């Protein structure tokens, strides 16, 4: 179980110089109440979005490199890193996957394409690095065995490797009929865990092909759609996923909730959602909103696993299609799955994204924020973070909007932002 | 009474494969208790609008194409749609109300020209569509039959029409002594439906008028000028009126708010004159502010049983007047009946709206709109609906200005907003 | 810091048969929320004894006989038992602190005597059990040494003793000049520790009286007069006391809340000081009110060291003065110090106690009471007790008067009660 500020921090006392205090208290230790509980912080009802909180410092005994970051994608996946790449077809094919899973995340494959096309893109991620090459002791190393695969283990050390050693790779199937074709050839091509990926998955279409699955291919990982209440989520969860997505009209090409008047501000539903499915031991993947390295640590904090994202991985040069510079500025196209370019309506727009590089070179960086968040709270892992959450522990405070206008840049007359310098 | 989210949950379980349950809890089953009841959400006192506000997603059992519209205009006069166009100059002349009447809702044909005007105007929508053509058993069609009106059953089928095949027409009158006079020639017409039209309907002059016209024309449908609190809705109620339009102060072309201080936030008055008017059987118009599919969704969710739009009708081809061309995009006029244009004191703002092609186009997206709206939420109908929030099944959500923010589009560098494909 | 209810079930789990869970919530372990905790209790301001609430159940993995009651006095002296006989002329003389030091409390002797007879009680206690007798390496045993100081050892495993293997002996003092000479014959007979025995401990003749004392007597422990809030507790902490006596207005034989307006409901009280007092390390005695061995428990839990009894001990064999038969029941006298018995106002009454036994017939049976409801709550000892409530892992529950009716017997025609056995 995790320590508290106050016992840490009397341990720290105690390794060095610097009886009643025991007996009274009993180890718990006096620490000033300030802020709000993740519980008080919901109780008031008002519709609470990443922008509208802040953590509260903690107490400091490490430094930042050592927090661990390690997560649960589901039931039975573990990464390293907590990052995901969107099932969009501006987004996640074979090199935005294999980059992803090489920095210890996971990419999901998109399913705007043919099922032919989409299961060789996951061949093309599962092929990438191998363990013995049988398709042409495992540490016989230092079937074909090749150096240039030693070089892939040395060079990613945190990398999303299946028992084969080869790379993980997620797929998106719909909830039609003639998705069970679709995922017979994921599953030939090695796919290690599905996403179902409907804008509202608390439907009877949705737990009929959760039902299908579980029963053809056991041994499967299945993450239901997406959902914003616990309701939705209790019926998912009984039908047996092994993971959820949470966020429905968030996302920065979203338009459903003018469309539709459905919809959750985030970081309510993301709340809300973790601290059902955590009664069953489900993970929850926090899916769009995500603007900012700051965005990435408030959702964890609220109790998400991982964190998905779709505009801030577009236009990296491992994001599908190419750049265009038309405004005078180097972009690449970024589209929404229901845009009319990906009676019908549209559900999102069709935009334009400047670019950021490569994902090896800025994956780094998240990594490096989610770490100095972590450890101006006090938190040595992930884990110890959502379980201070749960406790009581960690502390939050609300916004106003003033106070938002604070929490930026003021009267500055002019200002360059470098994010990273390596 | 409607059908709750577990009990069709239920009935889906059990069509197929996958006692105590039902004895402790006699079919309700346990759904995880989320989000805000109407009720609790306008408890608060605080001015809601429209933007303030979501609809929690619930269960989905059906598509979107078999949900019901069907709609109360009045006591006695039931749409296929909800839509309802305005009785203002720059929106409703015939062609509008035809157009209007033939996809399934109603028009309202203005009171700012003469009597004389008015009348051939509701003559010419009553005129339009036939059966026994009287002034050159009715299943004789497969005195005169014309197989043009044939035709237009087969294209149309879910035109509002009367007891003689004839599309249905509203028209205003407002409650000077010479609109006597108009109602005699509206009447003679074959009016369907009357309006009132006052921007404060709780009124002697208004009172007096709806009294004269029920003892006058018994069988004339009868709907309350403008209202926003359950005071004003009882002595209306009291009067005799068959239904209300609520709003006052909202609507794209007003000021009223910031000349006389007199309005109400058209949510909290959308919510509160409905569940006063349902006790005595009545249907409530929401009026004005209507911007999105969203906000009709909304206004009907709340308890309205239609909705009236003047700004998402204006510079449509059946909207009077012509197009200029003055900005560099084709415009039409859409001017507020309360403007100068149209010591007296300006209530409203003359203006310009971009072109949006013909109603006939157009509609069909706002029915698709609202029926995509309605299978996320779980509504077989709109009368589903409006049962499932009086019950408390219905949950809301309350948006800060940051989820607003969210709600919309992000940190894209340009996009493209395209509606609907067909 | 104490292992919590989620903790201990899940290592309990894990020594037997019967991943996500911990990457999750790193072994916090969901746990439903019910009940409030001490800081919710007594934020809702009304005054609160013992009977207006209860402790809610928590998890047993021990049984009660291994229940630590290790209790600090002061800042420097642990007791086995948190129980103390109070500074009352019908409660402690020597045979009652020498029966309660020897059963692992302690008392303190009265001061409504001379100085020379309360500094021969005192050191009547000093002298009953000995290591060296001085004044006719100590394990010598297996300057004279006697075999039944090793009887005494052997008999009482729990007795407060001095280095010197001497019984601890407290006694009174009040806050006049006189009391200077008293508190030298006091410091020559031997006392471990003084209370300055005040209504209303906060004054400028007890903070000289602290002063004065600290000064002269160095390695002297004193406890401060009675106090009721945390304004009382801060003016004597900061005069540098090491314990304070907790109430006013409560205790049995008192009327002090009738006469003068002053008090605090004892429980408010013990929480308030308590919680104050443990900022700076500083033990609470809870004194008076003390009826049954759940005020016992419920004192203790809301962050009293201790417990001090005065009726609960009265009419004891051991407690002063002889019994008397005049209402056919077995009785003592049981006075109060501001009674007129012992212009001037009385603050107590005097009055007569039921013949109870021995002290060493009843201290076994608070004991193993405290024991029993330690584990009922969870708690494996009292630190861990105080422990479990300042971290809000321990709810309580507010009475109703129905309930505290439905907490005593109900409809029985008659009832015997017999409280132990043996
Ligand atoms: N998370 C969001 O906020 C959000 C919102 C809109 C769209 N999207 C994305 O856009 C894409 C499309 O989402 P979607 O929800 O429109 O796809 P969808 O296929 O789940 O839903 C489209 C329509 O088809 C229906 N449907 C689904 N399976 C069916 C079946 N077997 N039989 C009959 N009807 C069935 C649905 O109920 C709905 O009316 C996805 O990539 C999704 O992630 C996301
Ligand atoms: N809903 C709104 O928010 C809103 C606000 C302002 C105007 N409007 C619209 O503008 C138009 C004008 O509205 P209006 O209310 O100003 O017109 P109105 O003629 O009803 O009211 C104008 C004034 O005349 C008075 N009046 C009405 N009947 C009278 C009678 N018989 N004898 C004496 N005085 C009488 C009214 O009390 C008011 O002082 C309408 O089309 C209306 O729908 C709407
Ligand atoms: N805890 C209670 O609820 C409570 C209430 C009343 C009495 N008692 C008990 O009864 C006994 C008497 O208590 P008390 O408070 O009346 O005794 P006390 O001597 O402390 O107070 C009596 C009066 O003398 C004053 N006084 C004290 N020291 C003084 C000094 N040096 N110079 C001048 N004035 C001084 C006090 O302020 C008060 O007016 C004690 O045993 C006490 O514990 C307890
Ligand atoms: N040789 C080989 N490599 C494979 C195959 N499938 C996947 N790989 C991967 O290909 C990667 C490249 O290895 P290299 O050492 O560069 O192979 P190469 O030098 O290009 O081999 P040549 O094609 O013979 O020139 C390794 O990470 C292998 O795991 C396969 O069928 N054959
Ligand atoms: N042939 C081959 N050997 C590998 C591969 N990945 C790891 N190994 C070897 O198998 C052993 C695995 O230990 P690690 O490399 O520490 O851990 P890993 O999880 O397998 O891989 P990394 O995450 O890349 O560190 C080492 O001897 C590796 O060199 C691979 O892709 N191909
Ligand atoms: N013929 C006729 N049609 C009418 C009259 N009043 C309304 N209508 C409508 O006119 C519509 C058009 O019918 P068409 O078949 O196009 O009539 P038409 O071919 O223009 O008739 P002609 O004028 O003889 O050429 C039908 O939908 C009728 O309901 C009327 O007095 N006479
Ligand atoms: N001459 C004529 N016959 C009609 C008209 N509308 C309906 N009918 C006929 O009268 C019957 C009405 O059929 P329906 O179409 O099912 O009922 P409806 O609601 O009036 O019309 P729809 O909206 O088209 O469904 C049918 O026998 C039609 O042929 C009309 O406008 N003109
Ligand atoms: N011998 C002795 N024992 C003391 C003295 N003060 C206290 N005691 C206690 O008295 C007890 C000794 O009891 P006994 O051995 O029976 O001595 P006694 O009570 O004097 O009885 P007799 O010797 O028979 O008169 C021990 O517990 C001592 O701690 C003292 O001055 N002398
Ligand atoms: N002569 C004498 N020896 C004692 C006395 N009390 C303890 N001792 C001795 O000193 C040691 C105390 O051991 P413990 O009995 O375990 O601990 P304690 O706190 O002193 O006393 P207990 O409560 O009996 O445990 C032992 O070696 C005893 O023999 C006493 O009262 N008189
Ligand atoms: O057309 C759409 N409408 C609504 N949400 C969408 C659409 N297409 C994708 N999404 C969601 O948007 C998320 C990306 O959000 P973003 O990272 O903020 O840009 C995806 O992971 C999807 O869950
Ligand atoms: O001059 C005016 N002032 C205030 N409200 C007006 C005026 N003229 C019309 N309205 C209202 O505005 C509504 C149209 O609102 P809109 O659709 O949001 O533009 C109409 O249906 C009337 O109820
Ligand atoms: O005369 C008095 N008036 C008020 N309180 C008293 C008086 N004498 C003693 N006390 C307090 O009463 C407590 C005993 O309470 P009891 O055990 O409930 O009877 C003692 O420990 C004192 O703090």
């Amino acid at each position: 179980g995790h320590e508290t500020a106050a016992q840490r921090y009397s341990a720290r006392l105690l390794q060095a110089g610097y009886m009643a205090d025991y007996l009274i208290s009993g180890g718990t230790g006096y620490v000033p109440e300030d802020g709000l509980t993740a519980q008080q912080l919901f109780a008031s009802a008002d519709g609470l979005t990443y922008n509208d909180f802040l953590i509260l410092p903690g107490f400091i005994d490490f430094i930042a490199d050592e927090v661990d970051l390690t997560s649960a994608l589901t039931r039975k996946i573990t990464l390293k890193t907590p990052l995901i790449s969107s099932p969009m077809d501006t987004v996640t094919e074979a090199d935005m996957a294999i980059a992803m899973a090489l920095m210890g995340g996971i990419g999901f494959i998109h399913h705007n394409c043919t099922p032919e096309f989409q299961a060789n893109e996951v061949r093309k991620v599962k092929k990438f690095e191998q363990g013995f090459i049988t398709d042409p002791t495992l540490k016989e190393a230092n079937a074909i065995i090749a150096r240039t695969d030693l070089k892939k283990n040395r060079d990613y050390p945190l990398a999303s490797k299946d028992s084969q050693k080869q790379l993980l790779c997620g797929a998106a199937v719909g909830t039609r009929e003639d998705d069970k074709y679709r995922l017979d050839l994921l599953t030939q091509a090695g796919v290690d865990v599905i996403v179902l990926d409907s804008s509202q998955g608390n439907s009877v279409y949705q737990i009929a092909m959760v039902h299908y699955i579980k029963q053809k291919y056991p041994h499967l990982q299945v993450i239901g759609g997406n959902v914003v209440t616990a309701a939705q989520a209790k019926n998912l969860i009984d039908a047996g996923v092994d993971g959820l997505r949470v966020g429905m009209g968030c996302g920065s090409i979203c338009i459903t909730q003018e469309v539709m008047a459905c919809g959750r501000p985030q970081g309510t539903a993301v709340y809300k959602v973790a601290e059902y499915a955590r009664r069953f031991g489900v993970p929850i993947i926090a899916d769009g909103g995500i603007q900012t390295v700051g965005h990435v640590v408030k959702a964890l904090a609220l109790g998400a696993s991982t964190v998905m994202m779709g505009s801030l991985l577009a236009a990296t040069t491992e994001a599908p299609g190419e750049y265009f510079f038309s405004d005078g500025v180097r972009l690449k196209k970024y589209r929404g799955m229901g845009s009319l370019d990906a009676v019908k309506i549209a559900q999102g727009v069709s935009g334009s994204i400047q670019d950021k590089g490569s994902i090896q070179k800025f994956v780094p960086y998240l990594i490096a924020g989610i770490q100095h968040g972590c450890q101006d709270i006090g938190a040595r892992s992930l884990s110890v973070l959502r379980s201070m959450m749960y406790s009581g522990e960690l502390k939050f405070e609300k916004r106003t909007m003033s106070a938002q206008i604070e929490g930026g840049v003021h009267g500055l007359h002019s200002y360059t932002f470098l994010p990273f310098t390596k």
